[PDB]
């Protein structure tokens, strides 16, 4: 039963994980992920000694295992001289051992699952295309993603350009860092990336680095159900351009793969 909260920061955001690397050199990195299940936290690859935790407690859990998408490849295109990289920039982080569902720590639904066709009250032959239909239509998709300000979670709204704005807001990174001499835009972003952020329909708030991993959740049928996994930004903003987008891997873009690595987690994926 994904994706619910009851009537206090990891009580209204239980799925929210947090994630630190501790890397050799003195320079702690942050990112965020989601519970998905009872053992796996869905996060960015390219946040990767390793400090996982979850439901706002001090302690760290155990990690098994890091699961990368196969077709992750940061440098994949160094040699066209673009630095970075963001395709299937989704990882999951298996714990040794199984979470304990609470108040604090609950899982969010994913897509083409029976979890969320049950949470968006759809009937049993339900596909996975219904399902992106209507967390995903042809228009500017009401979302939010959770953020960390002053040590406690906050939600944050923001609009998926997913319409007749969808185009402008690819067009968008082209002032990235790293990619203002790219000809076609196309090689950066690719159609697994959902867009987000500039100040039309509404001023979206924006993504931080430390975000980065954390899901990017439709609120529907009061229910949460996870979208995307924040990607990455055109500026770093933590004066605002409204070219200041985000982007976010699109799970429905990941699935062969989510399905093999969470195919014993009783999540019923479709
Ligand atoms: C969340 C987040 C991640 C990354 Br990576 C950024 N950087 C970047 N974008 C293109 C090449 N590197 C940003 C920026 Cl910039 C803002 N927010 C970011």
């Amino acid at each position: 039963l994904c994706g619910m909260v009851w009537e206090t920061d990891y009580h209204k955001q239980p799925w929210q994980a947090k994630i630190s690397v501790i890397r050799p050199s003195k320079g702690h990195e942050s990112c965020m992920g989601a519970v998905v299940s009872e053992y796996f936290v869905l996060t960015a690859a390219h946040c990767f000694s390793i400090k996982v935790s979850v439901g706002g407690e001090k302690r760290d859990l155990e990690i098994e295992v890091v699961l990368f998408h196969p077709n992750y490849n940061i440098n994949g295109k160094k040699e066209a001289g673009i630095p970075e990289f963001y395709d299937y920039d989704v990882a999951l982080i298996k714990l040794k051992n199984k979470l304990k569902y609470g108040q604090t720590i609950r899982p969010i639904c994913l897509p083409c699952t029976e979890g969320t066709t049950r949470a968006l009250r759809l009937p049993p032959t339900t596909t996975c295309q219904q399902q992106k239909e209507e967390l995903l239509p042809a228009q500017d998709i009401k979302a939010l993603f959770v953020s960390e300000e002053e040590k406690k979670l906050t939600r944050k709204e923001v609009y998926i350009k997913n319409g007749d704005k969808k185009g402008s807001c690819e067009r968008d990174a082209q002032y990235a860092p790293g990619y203002d001499k790219v000809k076609d835009i196309s090689e950066v972003v690719t159609p697994r990336f959902l867009c987000t952020g500039g100040v039309s329909p509404y001023a979206d708030p924006n993504t931080c680095r430390g975000d980065s991993g954390g899901p990017l959740i439709v609120h529907k049928r009061s229910r949460f159900i996870q979208v995307g996994v924040i990607s990455w930004g055109v500026v770093d903003v933590c004066q605002v351009p409204a070219h200041a987008r985000d982007f976010h891997i699109n799970l429905f873009q990941v699935l062969p793969w989510l399905k093999e690595k969470l195919q014993d987690e009783d999540l019923g994926f479709l």
